[PDB]
């Protein structure tokens, strides 16, 4: 009686929701699709792959569309030997944990707050004086309550043996820059720092790229274990056509253009960290000093094979694809107040920004975007259009956590900040907002950074700003162009 | 030959799926949208913000729609001083870890199972006797196999120094109640306990509110670290209009109504936990005793600016929005059998329920919904409509884990139970089932709780029941009303 | 001036995106739906439930559709007693940690690399010699750099007391096979190993089945704690009709067919692990030796009640549902080169494969798909259609991590490999690609495994291959059939 | 635009490059060569004098 | 006049513009086309 | 980073650096770096980033 | 209305501003200058006395 009465208890308001219902929950409807197949094919680079060099590949035409694209990287296992035991000790310098430049830079900021005879003190007494001076520095700069000295003395249990390892997220770090080219024109460009920021914000829970890029979430002991043997990494290249099947790049519609991936590789000296400064790093299998020719890479492409009728239709009329392109503003930082002039073009969906200390970069911690003592490097930021506040001054947590909560699949674990003009900037096919930067005379991101950011040992810290913008790729008569 | 043969190998069954295909995977189609912009604007309260008080804000009209809404809370850093060293030691009482009322309440239930001279025993001997009595209690009540005494002696390594900290998820705890008002009518009401339950069930992986609300997942050492300095929290207010862009509140359509947020704040005594009972809690920067006027809050609103044509269309005909409203049944618990009479109205989508021990509340652990010794407080529950079982007796795990698995984005880490009448209760725009409680003469939730729940030291434990219900908000001639 | 200028700054390209816009972000539209209700009902098996037996249930007709289906399993708490203290010590043998067959099998592979007097060595000296021989084995087989001996000596801190526990993910392990039958015909079949693989790949972040199936992520101390008391598990049965509301099984349309669930239960000897070989395992409450009749299970079904008009429409014309069926190829492995001949039928969406060592199975670690020393058991795999490479030789990481990244909600934590022909194999209602195996004369999965896989102590290791295939379920005149 | 060789560059070897299509005409062409700095040591002081 | 930004980014030698060279000078000069018009005994850009 | 706010159709540009020390020494057209080295290591030209 | 210079402001340099069109007439005009506070240190105590 009650369940039937609920179906009868309808009024004029229910008519807007349920009158002439076009859907039922109790019967499945499905759509028929055209026939297609997927094939994954690995392809060698056209030029030699080496650390610090640029290499390119011309993408083969082994199907009708191009869907997924992965850079397959093979890194050798690492071993170490004392320089005294080596017949040829001359190698490039690597970052070493006995010379922690990041910790030395952090100590340099607290030196003015050390009370007593620091120079003559025992090692254990120096560690105590540094922890007390950190409390005095943080009280003076941040009105922080002092932490117990014992809580600041975190011994990272480092192993009592010699090692070397590939840096955190080495699969991204290796790709300093990649360019997707069609007919000799650059269609899009991605950077190591952008790839990491995109994975932090858009990386879905349970599908994080951890193993696929050599990322351990800053657990040095896991990087050491992984680096003792050969590593095979599959780094996704997040081009517009890899984001949705309807955006797959129509190879058949671009028949008269070569499709190329160009990759600028990281220098070998930046890729490795060692336990001690006096160690030589060896290729674990070959027992020779590690060299720039030990980088191996290939391109793994997923091709789509279409039925003849769909292939012929796509060849006759591929039309236009909405694309997202990436733009970059890279700036050196030498002061706590920084203004970035964002000379980006087109309808910008969103931008990302973050800072890297010089000391973190020099320590080989390339994706450590933290400030001094691991703090947030940004105090506040403001966004100006033509000297008018588009976003008034907001604290770092608003740009990092509130923007990520509103617009992104994930909140960043590092100090990555974002701002979206789009309601759904991760939707590759549905435009949901933008600001046209080609119609603004000035776009300025004004930053107030933490105290002493870009001073002394951190002179030439880096500001990264990346923007995502809409453009249109047009296919006509076997040619493709922006 | 094989791939072409697959495209030809079609029969009468494939016609239902692929005949006259209206979609292709090999060409992107996109829709054009109207022009809009988003602006985030921070606004002060119209009344003073203080602990234990009620404050309100009249929301400004700085755009055409209202989308996201965050309560921006600023909490001072905490320090502690001995009461003997303080010129004015008189402060409100705070929960203290040297007087663990929750542990004392748990010990009180096992006192009848202590064999031997408990009163005269050494401290280490008392801890052994309590752990043995816990085994005897659990064997007698639950037929549990005894745990090794050493496995029950979990020392939480508490630091050997003085501290105070803000309670777990302080950003939610501060909001005892918030009311969204339009034209003086309450459109919706949210509670601290509901906000926490909603984040447990609907909080997406990689987008949990942890830092934004001061939540550490019960790691006291992280709450201590965070509480030594100023904290800025951004607490999302999950109103119907914050859930989807098409539900954004049409400011232009409600021109003759004031829009107000009212917030009832938590008492300061409930917000802080200290290491010892004899400590005074100080504002870390000001070096004065912490007081009710040290709470600071503002409202951060995201406005939408529309193109004139869409703004004019929305002003002429905003029509009706489907809304979700929240209802609450709050009850004291003094017996292991509890019947809650759910006097909720309208088409209910779902309800949540959970219990809080008096001892957990008094210990300042406001979101600890566990039973005695951290067990599940519910043994079983039944749902009755007009004295007829709508859901027959089911064990706690069915209401907690099976209902969350079927209908929610996440399973709760705490003892939160749910039940959905909707197939998709997290979809804000598509009704997918409900029960109309305004047409039921009685709705009863019958609970069998764990043994001794609501007895002795837990007299006046709390039952929370929250329901989500459909209603319609109508916009007409510049006015808005339910 | 700028925001209005952006709305005016439109060209011929914007017309494809925004001309005649059919959607606005500033007004919600909702659809009305038909009236329905959900009811969860628990039902006993029609036959006795026992370990190692087959049991069936005839599903009741308590609503119009069948939606969710959970196997509710109740396992007793475990206790242990010395065999010498037991009046009837005769019980089935259980795996024991004092006889670690998996560790003994791993040691057997490194015996040829032990230098010195192993037989006469002290226990601590034998552990050192085994760790050194592991380095020599891994250097010889994999060109691995040696790990420090101290880093290989992981003591799992096992408790110094007697225990027994239910094996990891016992809720899946108990279900050796389940069959969904309609009118005496098997519509679909699921296996324990498939259920685990499906949860690894398709299990969403924050909705993992951990507690619901007794899974701890290989933390033996948590399995021990859980196994001391009665456990209630809710194992989801992932049939086609549980995946989407529009696929709910139409009970009213199948009126003349009995609906049955058949379950083949695991043997009791495989379900329990004990600290020592000389222990008897007891039912914790009853204080009797654990026996095959101590398994309890029931079926929890969610019924849908429809409004009379929708019920009558569905009875008159339920039509056809697209279904996914599961197929299995199970093979013994006795060599490092393995070819699996996949005699699967119909349009295959995707397949999963993985290996289990005999030693891992015999140790009671049923979901440990790792190789020797916890390594990846697959070096490479190739997929052939009619002796032509459909997927050329690819390394294990491509089949495990790249395929999961492209097509699945999660990456597997275990050595589960997949390959999809579908762009969205987790979409239950939208076909997005397949390969028709009923039109291929041969489908071969060729595997190169790690060295010594399937040799000596691992003779009769297992290869599992599972495929997901499309079929059609037809409803006509109160009957249902494939 | 600077472009790497398609084959390895070495003394006494032959190397080739396939010129990219990054515009409509090709005008100037320069071989960019990088030579290391040189130092000398006595053969008697060298661990591998060959 | 049709570009929103033109930036010349320079990496200089180490210690350039540090210490005793604080306030070193960068000169950038551009050559641009314009039209000078003569009409009725007057001249103007 | 030099922001070149030039107008019209630009044919070409020139750039160079002068050390403060060279200017103060009265060597006004000495555009060399430290120890007479090249003051520029590298340069990049950006249009709209 | 306060407006920033279009070029960098520095001692001894030339800077310019293009005046915005934020109303119908332009009346008062003030150069808003911000000068830092000064301190002194002995040249002997300074790490970079130049």
């Amino acid at each position: 009686a009650g369940s039937l009465t609920q179906l009868l208890a309808t009024g004029s308001m229910d008519a807007a929701l349920t009158q002439n219902a076009t859907r039922t929950f109790w019967k499945s409807s499905y759509q028929k699709h055209s026939l297609f197949a997927l094939e994954s094919i690995n392809q060698p680079f056209t030029t030699q792959v080496q650390f610090g060099a640029e290499s390119h590949i011309t993408v083969n035409r082994q199907g009708d569309l191009l869907s997924w694209m992965y850079l397959k990287i093979v890194l050798p296992g690492l071993k170490v030997q004392n320089q005294a035991d080596t017949v040829q000790p001359t190698q490039q310098s690597f970052a070493s944990l006995d010379n922690d430049v990041a910790a030395q830079a952090d100590v340099s900021h607290v030196l003015p707050y050390i009370e007593g005879a620091y120079t003559e003190a025992s090692l254990n007494t120096k560690e105590q004086l540094i922890a007390e001076a950190k409390n005095s520095y943080e009280a003076a700069k941040y009105n922080a309550a002092p932490l117990p000295v014992a809580a600041q003395m975190q011994s990272t249990e480092m192993p009592d043996f010699d090692y070397a390892y590939w840096t955190e997220a080495i699969g991204f770090h290796l790709i300093k820059r990649a360019e997707f080219k069609v007919g000799g024109a650059t269609i899009d460009t991605i950077w190591s720092e952008l790839l990491f920021a995109m994975e932090e914000l858009m990386g879905r829970a349970g599908r994080r790229l951890t193993e696929t890029i050599g990322r351990t979430l800053r657990r040095p002991t896991e990087l050491m274990k992984a680096s003792r043997q050969e590593q095979i990494l599959y780094v996704p290249l997040p081009w517009y056509f890899t984001k949705h099947p309807s955006l797959a790049f129509p190879l058949v519609a671009a028949t008269y253009h070569n499709i190329q991936l160009w990759v600028q590789w990281a220098q070998l000296n930046s890729c490795i960290i060692k336990s001690r400064s006096n160690l030589v790093v060896l290729h674990a299998e070959r027992n020779v000093p590690i060299s720039d020719d030990h980088l191996r890479a290939s391109l793994e492409c997923t091709y789509v094979h279409l039925e003849a009728a769909e292939r012929d239709a796509l060849t006759a009329n591929a039309g236009t694809q909405l694309i997202v392109q990436h733009q970059a503003h890279l700036q050196q930082v030498s002061s706590n107040n920084v203004t970035a002039r964002l000379n980006f073009n087109f309808p910008v969906l969103e931008f990302y920004y973050f800072l890297r200390r010089k000391a973190n970069k020099d320590a080989g911690d390339h994706f450590n975007f933290s400030g001094i003592g691991g703090r947030d490097p940004v105090v506040s930021a403001e966004l100006l259009f033509n000297n008018t506040a588009r976003v008034t001054q907001k604290p770092a947590v608003w740009w990092r956590a509130v923007q990520a909560l509103q617009f992104h699949s994930s909140a960043p674990l590092t100090n990555i900040y974002s701002y979206s003009f789009s309601l759904s900037p991760e939707d590759p096919i549905t435009p949901s907002g933008s600001a046209n930067f080609s119609r603004l005379d000035s776009v300025e991101l004004a930053l107030t950074l933490q105290d002493d950011f870009g001073a002394a040992h951190d002179a030439n810290s880096e500001l990264f700003v990346f923007a995502r913008s809409y453009n249109i790729l047009k296919f006509t008569n076997g040619l493709a162009g922006l």
